[PDB]
């Protein structure tokens, strides 16, 4: 069996070399790169541990499981409808993913890397795994030091106390987080 570092290293190459060779026919068609990264990320991505993740368990328990695959796909489709096009106009920086002494029969694992960007701007981009019964999958994502779900999970519940806990509303506007995730991090990175 694979080890957490080795489910990244080889989604890092296999999405990379992907979108190299497939890169003119992605900025045609956005619809095309977005069925890619179902396809390469889908596997590795534990969307309904991340939703719940985000939610919490006050908040999940008071939703269906059709509530948060409804709230799982608000949250893929806008992270790829504002920042789906990321992937294309910067693949050609390099990345390194960092050593790690995890083991396959670990249930829990965390992947460091680094991406060279600009001249040599390094950023750290970290991965914390979670081994399920489908293999190992993305659980939560650290960017530089700002926890990424930690960020959502805080505006989901800020959103969701002034919606009075209405999910359907929470749901309907999480468009809206998503797309000023970005700039909620680098205020909160000043
Ligand atoms: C169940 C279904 C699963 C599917 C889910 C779909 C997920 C969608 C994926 C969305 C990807 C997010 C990219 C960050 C966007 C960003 O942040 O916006 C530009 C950035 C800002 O930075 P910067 O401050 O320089 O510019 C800002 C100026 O506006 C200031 O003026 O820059 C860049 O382009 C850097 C881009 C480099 C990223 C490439 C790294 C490797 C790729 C991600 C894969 C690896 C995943 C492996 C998974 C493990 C299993
Ligand atoms: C439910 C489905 C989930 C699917 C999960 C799939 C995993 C995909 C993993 C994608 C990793 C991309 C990292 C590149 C960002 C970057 O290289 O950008 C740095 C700059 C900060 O550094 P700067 O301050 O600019 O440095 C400059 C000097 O300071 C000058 O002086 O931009 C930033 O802020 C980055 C932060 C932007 C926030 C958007 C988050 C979206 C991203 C897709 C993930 C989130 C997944 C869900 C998480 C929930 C747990």
């Amino acid at each position: 069996a694979p080890t957490p570092q080795q489910v990244v290293q080889g989604t890092v190459d296999e999405l990379l070399s992907d979108i190299k060779a497939n890169k003119a026919a992605y900025k045609a068609d956005p619809q095309k790169l977005y069925a890619t990264l179902d396809r390469i990320l889908g596997p590795v991505v534990d969307a309904e541990g991340i939703a719940k993740s985000v939610m919490t368990v006050k908040y999940s328990r008071q939703a269906s499981p059709e509530q948060i695959k409804r709230f799982e796909e608000v949250f893929k489709n806008s992270l790829m409808q504002f920042y789906g096009n990321a992937l294309l106009e910067y693949d050609n920086q390099d990345i390194r993913v960092l050593p790690s002494s995890a083991k396959p029969s670990d249930d829990r694992a965390s992947v460091n890397m680094e991406i060279r960007d600009s001249k040599g701007t390094v950023y750290p981009v970290s991965y914390t795994m979670t081994n399920l019964a489908g293999g190992w999958k993305v659980r939560n994502v650290i960017i530089n030091g700002i926890n990424i779900g930690k960020l959502f999970r805080d505006q989901f519940a800020d959103t969701m106390q002034k919606n009075r806990n209405d999910l359907e509303k929470t749901i309907a506007g999480w468009g809206e987080v998503v797309a000023k995730a970005k700039e909620t991090a680098k205020a909160e990175e000043a």
